[PDB]
């Protein structure tokens, strides 16, 4: 039997395809950020970065919806095991603010490419996922400003992770 | 500061920590036969397929948070594409099945670890899992039957993914 | 058209199968237990044993389901009278609990099993059944400690049969 | 301490005795030719035989009721191995309709004995007895006229396995 | 009278029987660790360790019901003063979590003696009591890490029976 | 860092601090009693008198909590084993009346304590456990009365657990 032809071009299921995988990618980072967290008595950022991370296979599953939904083949690829090593809660949330702007990066290019070739189908269905990320790069921002707010002298790491599991359980 | 050691043996640590990469493997073959299914107007099986991974990410969520409860570091290993092209529908359910029987083989090897090493905390969480997979394997032994009986002459295909559909809605 | 193979082991389908035809042969004995205090005026006896001889057949029934859902076929044997004859109310109790002592054994053998087979489907699934089984096992060890409590001296049977009538009631609602 | 004669006349009480043991022994019957379909991919028909067959054991333990009532001995016989060797469902629900017409001439035969014996009592007691009896065997002729009608030519199993489990739901 | 014999193996009553003697005094040490706090102006840790002192008397109390169900007689022991002397909270809580973990023992070896000798019964009526068991020694390995997270310098003693405080509330 | 002293008097800290652990002794001395009971078919009283001593334990932590709102150190003692043989019903309950007795005696002498201590704290606060011990005693009292009056002649020991499970159901709900 004959199926319709993916109704996506080359270059925006490539894009696509890519943004999956790199959510993908995020969840895995975040859950082992969130490990690192856990086994080093900082359970309110463990439980941040677990839902988080989370969250970042969701956006996968959206996007992989919307594939489908284009007869679009899905293309999962190979990825390289996430960084398990960490100097401290510091230097977790310097690492995830870094990967936030790169993921918002990511995303604004693939709008672009939209925008470029008329493809507004593609452009209005990615509008949840511009707003959703935005909120997270500032929200990451916000994590990060207030760790070093705080610092890491007497009592600030506490501090600063029952300031995070705070946001943690306020998200839901 | 000082934090708790892991609070399960190095063989129990080993054998969970592959679990969670397992039900991660898993959740990517399913999406993959997911995608093949909605490609190829088999739009069905495309969902049971799809929400059938997402319940797999859900079984590794899960084992992530023991694991976290315990203090036993996460280990998630590298990401090896999955298996993306397929011959139809009995070759995906066939393989599924298969790979099914598979999973319960490995939940059904850390329980006889859990015993053997008199890990009943371990053996206790697990019961959900056994359950739940059990339910699993039975619900793909279930499908693989149906489309076995019904065929692949004219309409069969058809029926079959109808079939399908109505247990993925029924699920939710 | 091709079905898939049974799902458990040649041992545990066997166990199971003959567990299936022990409940029901259960079920039986106590029916006959049951319809010798209706006829000998312990109503309370009589009830108490006929809704234990039906809750027998339910676990035969879900053991069934387990099997069926295991693409395993069900073998159901022929089924031998039940004794029929008995002294007494002491005496039916007395054959009661140690049946069900019996029954408990072979129960604690298939789970043994099934952690030997690293069955865990089927050691999972017989939890209900095992603790079912023990509160029935504690219920008839308790009717029979309560019977010989009481005795048969002056209106004892009576007593008796009264106090297992109340058990009987409670345990519908 | 001397209890009462039973109620009912030697041949009632042989009458309803039998019956008792027929009622089992088609409950296992119909246990057996359930399983068959369970085991052949049939599970509608599975599922429909099963609750019949512990509607069966229902009889049997409303006939118990009424002989312990009236102070008659229960006589429970050997119960025979039901048949377990089927060609298929049509085979089964030919056996199965004509296992059901000699159920209710069984029956009919009970109350013209207790009509010619002027036992009124029994009589009156059996009428729910007829009545569900009555039903049971329209069914069977009904589903056996349906997987007629269907055939086993393509899909036609499946067709009929489908209405068959339609069936078992509605009566639930 | 006859009553009728124990319905549990010699070696499963000693078991028990010691582990109702055990919980018995781990409900007397938890008391005293508890009264050490109140008494040294942490009254959120006293109030923790009571709350759980009960508990370990609860279990006690659940363990002899099913002596008593089993007709086993149960065997109450003297029961040895508690230790009454103690450095500070980290060390309470040190001491607190080395206990645990001994109790946390000595059910798996119960469990495992259950399993050697096919008492199944005991083995699931266990279930209950190494789920909680597992809960409380997570617990106090997590009250544990975070007193030592924040520490005994400026205000560090506060903060830590304020945490504690927290827990013990949310656990009402 | 400093804590405030003991707000009770050394003599006082000591009464409470005994009192705890007559409680303590109490409960291992009636779930001892109870499971005698249970253990001769006499459940009723096993009922009975394993809710009693569950709350004796509930009268400790009662007392522990004053001890720790006056900042007065818990000193808990070693719990000798508790009598295990026993001789019948009768003589159980012989026995729990007479510690009963002993028991209010303990009290009694406690709150005479506070009044010439001039301590009313602690005179107000074990009005609570002066009223739920007097109902304790009476309550064993009528028990031992009833137990005495059915004796053990044809039934009457299944006759005097009854009565005693009646009582155990009634304290619950
Ligand atoms: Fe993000
Ligand atoms: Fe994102
Ligand atoms: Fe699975
Ligand atoms: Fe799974
Ligand atoms: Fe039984
Ligand atoms: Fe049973
Ligand atoms: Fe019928
Ligand atoms: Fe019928
Ligand atoms: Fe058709
Ligand atoms: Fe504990
Ligand atoms: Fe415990
Ligand atoms: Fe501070
Ligand atoms: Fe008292
Ligand atoms: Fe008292």
């Amino acid at each position: 039997h004959h199926s319709q032809d993916p109704m996506l071009s080359k270059d925006i299921i490539k894009l696509l395809n890519e943004q999956v995988n790199k959510e993908m990618n995020s969840s895995n980072l975040y859950m082992s950020m969130s490990s690192w967290c856990y086994t080093h008595s900082l359970d309110g950022a463990g439980l941040f970065l677990f839902d988080h991370a989370a969250e970042e296979y969701e956006h996968a599953k959206k996007l992989i919806i919307f594939l489908n939904e284009n007869n679009v083949p899905v293309q999962l690829t190979s990825i390289s095991a996430p960084e398990h090593k960490f100097e401290g809660l510091t230097q977790i949330f310097q690492k995830a603010y870094e990967h936030e702007q790169h993921i918002s990066e990511s995303i604004n290019n693939i709008v672009d490419h939209a925008i470029k070739s008329k493809d507004h189908a593609t452009f209005n269905f990615l509008q949840w996922y511009v707003a959703e990320q935005h909120e997270e790069e500032v929200l990451f921002k916000d994590i990060l400003d207030k760790i070093e707010l705080i610092g890491n002298e007497n009592h600030g790491l506490y501090l600063a992770d029952q300031y995070v599991k705070g946001i943690a359980k306020s998200r839901k």
